[PDB]
């Protein structure tokens, strides 16, 4: 049908942390129905960014999201029109991350527009002065909400240094028509930094989702 069993994407991606403007294009590819894809990112302005890629990952995708099939896809079943979210991150040192996307479906690819703002980072953070090393595993809470699915997660990004470094997380995805909601179900993700030159101007992940 609408989505096959292997889809490309092209994403485009604005915006400014801590007052560091920034534009990111992309291409990736994946099997929506077996939840994995990857991509090939690179920093077109304001590169190289003076602020962990980390924060960046996540905001570049849940078309690609396995599911049980006594699960309605909503994401999926949202297509061609497809679905807006919006997200909020709140750093455990008062960082704050607020992320605007529509995704769409043109002529078999899907096309991603990010808007990105982050703000009230630490000077000496480990997110300015890049210290981060990846995220752990996350589970995200999906759960229907006045008419969109939400989710909700604590997220935990690795410390070059030793430690990590915690972020809570909430989402509203909103298909662009009233297909079918699911009831309440938890997705899990791992998401891999898989090649990044010396600058991270030049990025490559990989992420694998399932809903339980």
């Amino acid at each position: 049908e609408v989505i096959k069993e292997f889809m490309r994407f092209k994403a485009h991606m604005e915006g400014s942390v801590n007052g560091h403007e920034f534009e990111i294009e992309g291409e990736g590819e994946g099997r929506p129905y077996e939840g994995t894809q990857t991509a090939r990112l690179k920093v077109t302005k304001g590169g190289p960014l003076p602020f962990a890629w980390d924060i960046l990952s996540p905001q570049i995708s849940k078309a690609y999201v396995k599911h049980p099939a006594d699960i309605p896809d909503y994401l999926k079943l949202s297509f061609p029109e497809g679905f807006k979210w919006e997200r909020v991150m709140n750093f455990e040192d008062g960082g704050v991350v607020t992320v605007t996307q529509d995704s769409s479906l043109q002529d078999g690819e899907f096309i991603y527009k990010v808007k990105v703002r982050g703000t009230n980072f630490p000077s000496d953070g480990p997110v300015m002065q890049k210290k981060t090393m990846g995220w752990e595993a996350s589970s995200e809470r999906m759960y229907p909400e006045d008419g969109a699915l939400k989710g909700e997660m604590k997220m935990r990004l690795r410390l070059k240094d030793g430690g990590h470094y915690d972020a809570e997380v909430k989402t509203t995805y909103m298909a662009k028509k009233p297909v079918q909601l699911p009831g309440a179900y938890k997705a899990d993700y791992k998401l891999d930094i898989t090649s990044h030159n010396e600058d991270y101007t030049i990025v490559e992940q990989y992420e694998r989702c399932e809903g339980r």
